[PDB]
């Protein structure tokens, strides 16, 4: 059944709950973005309206083979009505098309749900300036001290200048980075730009990547390998034995793979810098796991809660253990005491 946190009180909407049958009492149906644990339902045979982002929406039609009737995208930064209630889509800094939405409630109540986000302080000057809000559903998958990790901009620089330094030096290295759902494309785009390459994929992961509007994507992503020196694959395969067999493939074309795994959060950010990260090595392959996340961290959730200062906190991550509970219900209070709030 679906869970409280999914619910929005006083209108008829959930938020990513497409995987619990027909939910009582739900007239529309919202999609933050295109990740699985969110979307999980979806089909060709769902019959509810679904509102989301554009970019969402050719991702359902395309992917999941959503009928276009059942779609409704929304325009981001702009006041829409839906079943009688104002709602806005706001930028969320996480994935391709990923969301926020503010509900304007018929009683005066006005409520945040972040879906997924990454904090950043250009958020402190959009359409929540304007107003207060009495509830936040927030996005607390890193809310504990621990979690810090640099800014994107600092792990891209990282990764450009690594690649570079590697292919200058050796022409005949292959660069390969792992992916397993939509989010973190800087990463591979970032390097293939650098080394004068298109970054070269599955058919099904073109297909996904000519659905998310990035200009001059054709001019960045092709499906033939054999003319590109970045290559994607899936994150499984990001390993010793699953890159020498992918060396094997290339036909003698390459002698050496550098990889990149772009995980969330990994305890080396507890002790080492991002200029300090070395990869794991064997023989002629090299693996970086390079920390670029798509979730604020402790400190950016911090500095947007206690800038937004809401009323009440519901929490969306985390909420499967008393522990975890009891311990982001405390920073909860120590934030709203240190801001006054
Ligand atoms: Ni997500």
């Amino acid at each position: 059944t679906c869970p409280f946190y999914k619910k929005i009180p006083g209108t008829g909407f959930t938020v990513d709950a497409f995987q619990y049958g027909v939910v009582e009492g739900c007239t529309a149906y919202f999609l933050t973005h295109f990740h699985s644990d969110h979307y999980a339902g979806l089909s060709k045979h769902f019959t509810f309206p679904v509102y989301c982002s554009e970019i969402t929406g050719n991702l359902l039609k395309n992917k999941l083979h959503v009928q276009e009737q059942y779609i409704h995208p929304l325009p981001l930064d702009t006041e829409c009505i839906v079943n009688g209630v104002k709602v806005v889509l706001l930028d969320a800094n996480h994935c391709p098309g990923a969301v926020m939405i503010l509900f304007y409630l018929p009683n005066g109540t006005v409520i945040l749900h972040t879906g997924d986000f990454r904090a950043d302080p250009s958020m402190e000057r959009s359409l929540l300036a304007d107003q207060k809000v009495h509830m936040l559903y927030l996005d607390t998958t890193y809310c504990s001290p621990e979690y810090t990790f640099p800014s994107q901009q600092e792990v891209i620089r990282f990764a450009i200048n690594t690649a570079f330094e590697a292919v200058t030096l050796n022409p005949h290295a292959l660069v390969v980075c792992g992916t397993y759902s939509i989010g973190k494309e800087k990463v591979f785009l970032a390097i293939a730009d650098v080394l004068g390459s298109k970054v070269g994929m599955s058919q099904e992961k073109y297909k996904t990547l000519q659905c998310l509007n990035i200009p001059e994507i054709n001019s960045l992503i092709t499906t033939d390998m054999c003319s590109s020196l970045v290559h994607l694959l899936p994150m499984m395969q990001i390993n010793f034995k699953g890159l020498q067999s992918h060396l094997k493939k290339c036909g003698g074309k390459y002698n050496q793979i550098l990889a990149f795994r772009p995980t969330g959060w990994t305890h080396s950010n507890k002790f080492t810098r991002i200029a300090d990260v070395i990869p794991q090595t064997k023989g002629n392959i090299s693996i970086y796991g390079i920390p670029y996340s798509e979730h604020s961290s402790y400190l950016e959730m911090k500095r947007f809660v206690q800038w937004l200062k809401p009323q009440k906190i519901i929490p969306t991550v985390n909420v499967g253990t008393w522990k975890s509970r009891s311990t982001m219900e405390k920073y909860f209070r120590e934030w709203k005491l240190e801001a006054g709030y």
